[PDB]
């Protein structure tokens, strides 16, 4: 079997000429050559079966990405694993090869307004499809937005997704109702994340950083100002509402004071995405029709999912052995003789 940095990478003979790209907590990603289709691919080695949480995320990612088909969402081309469940210790997910992600890009590039608009449109175009399938991504952030060699943006990493029904490292893109531990979240939490990403494209700085939720919440309240009673009522948690009502008053910082050189249309849409009240937060289809994106907006070319999930997976209490069986069955379509 082929080897990369002393690690087994058992994807031959179809996939060869592996090159290390990076690694996460329980896997390694390489580029490779598909000798059968004569194309360059990415291959993610996943080894999740010793931890229930990794199995959860692996199953969700596979189930969702296999059911999605959209230009602005990463696809799965192939999945390699052992022919018997007892021998399956790793799963190799073959994907289109991307060149970078928005996180790395913002480390070195100050984007022009035109390119910010281009990226934002592609994010929202993909998000519209995701939400039409009744799915919340729940982990949108620059590092989960990949770009290929022709500058096409694809949303990736659906391991934290859920079907909509009202332990990550980077929490700077999470909506305030999550920090406040509100009862039921909606599609609006993804819109907030997109607002955070837009702000970071305009300045190359996170807009709401912080060491913890309390700190991050203060950053948010310092920019948006103190919420009104109408807004507070959307926080189901009574303790969170009492807390907020006890804080000193904060005035709203005008967006042009923070982003003095940004397109005023971009700031108007930013305002609608980063509203405290999730019920008043702009929706994906409304964001696409905002004047800031009028150069790109084309509903006839912005497709939706054929059949939404509306099928809460309910994996949170399944033992990792049950989850491994589900992952075995879900990957069986890539096995000869299925
Ligand atoms: N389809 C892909 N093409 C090219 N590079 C890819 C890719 N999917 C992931 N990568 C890269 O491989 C590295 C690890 O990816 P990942 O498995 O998702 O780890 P993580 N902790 O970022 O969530 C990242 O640098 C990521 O950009
Ligand atoms: C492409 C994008 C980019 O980094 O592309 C790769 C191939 C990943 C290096 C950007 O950084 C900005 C947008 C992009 C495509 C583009 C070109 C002209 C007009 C609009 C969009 C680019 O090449 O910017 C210079």
């Amino acid at each position: 079997p082929e080897m990369v940095r002393g690690q087994v990478f058992d994807v031959g003979p179809r996939y060869t000429n592996l090159s290390y790209i990076g690694e996460g907590a329980y896997g390694m990603v390489c580029s490779a050559y598909d000798n059968v289709n004569k194309v360059r691919v990415a291959i993610k080695k996943i080894s999740p079966f010793e931890h229930q949480t990794y199995c959860q995320r692996t199953l969700r990612e596979i189930k969702i990405l296999l059911r999605f088909r959209h230009e602005n969402i990463i696809g799965i081309n192939d999945i390699i694993r052992a022919p018997t469940i007892e021998q399956m210790k790793d799963v190799y997910i073959v994907q289109d090869l991307m060149e970078t992600d928005l996180y790395k890009l913002l480390k070195t590039q100050h984007l022009s307004n035109d390119h910010i608009c281009y990226f934002l449109y592609q994010i929202l175009r993909g998000l519209k499809y995701i939400h039409s399938a009744n799915v919340l991504h729940r982990d949108l952030k620059p590092s989960n937005l990949l770009l290929n060699t022709t500058c096409d943006l694809k949303i990736c990493d659906f391991g934290l997704a859920r079907v909509a029904d009202p332990y990550v490292a980077t929490r700077w893109y999470r909506a305030p109702e999550i920090m406040l531990n509100s009862k039921g979240y909606t599609k609006s939490i993804d819109i907030w994340s997109v607002g955070c990403i837009l702000a970071e494209m305009l300045s190359n700085r996170p807009i709401f950083p912080g060491k913890h939720y309390l700190d991050q919440l203060n950053h948010i309240l310092g920019i948006l100002g103190s919420p009104s009673q109408e807004d507070l009522n959307c926080i189901i948690n009574l303790k969170a509402r009492n807390y907020l009502l006890s804080l000193p008053h904060k005035n709203k910082v005008p967006w042009n004071r923070l982003f003095p050189n940004a397109d005023s249309k971009a700031l108007d849409l930013l305002d609608k995405m980063l509203t405290f009240n999730p019920h008043k937060r702009i929706e994906v289809e409304q964001a696409l029709a905002h004047p800031y994106l009028e150069q790109y907006y084309d509903p006839s070319d912005e497709p939706i999912a054929e059949a939404p999930f509306k099928f809460d997976m309910e994996l949170d209490d399944l033992p990792k052995e049950k989850l491994k069986e589900l992952i075995f069955e879900e990957t069986a379509r890539f096995q000869p003789g299925y």
